[PDB]
């Protein structure tokens, strides 16, 4: 281990993650991002991404409104996929959020991104808690 940054400079979101058994599908609510760097000071399009993996396919492509000339964006909003939790739970929400600044860059930019485990049991309760973005450097277990 080295010593470097100490916190989250990246920045952090919130999502609470509930699936519920009767209904057997999964939902996602998007409040907000915080914390959030710019590229570029004159102003970022931050942005939200959930993809269920493996499954990368471009076409269920579920992410948020994009947010432009701010840092904390809010979208309080709420997705679902019908999914069974036998799969769910060998699968993993790839949430990350980038910048839609594809103005005289030619890259996407990658802020920060988080995973998150849906391999718990406490899925039909639900819980609430801020995911710390995290550099790219992970292992991918889809």
């Amino acid at each position: 281990g080295s010593s470097g940054s100490s916190g989250s400079p990246l920045g952090q979101i919130q999502l609470t993650i509930r699936h519920s058994s009767q209904r057997n599908k999964l939902i996602v609510v998007v409040h907000a991002c915080r914390n959030l760097i710019a590229f570029s000071e004159d102003g970022s399009d931050p942005y939200v991404r959930m993809y269920l993996l493996p499954d990368k396919r471009r076409s269920g492509r579920r992410k948020t409104h994009v947010s432009k000339k701010t840092l904390n964006p809010v979208f309080d909003q709420s997705f679902d996929f019908s999914v069974s939790l036998p799969e769910v739970q060998r699968r993993t929400l790839d949430v990350a959020v980038k910048n839609s600044g594809g103005f005289l860059s030619k890259d996407k930019g990658l802020l920060g991104k988080v995973l998150v485990a849906l391999a718990s049991e406490e899925l039909a309760k639900g819980w609430t808690q801020w995911y710390d973005l995290t550099e790219d450097s992970g292992p991918s277990s889809g």
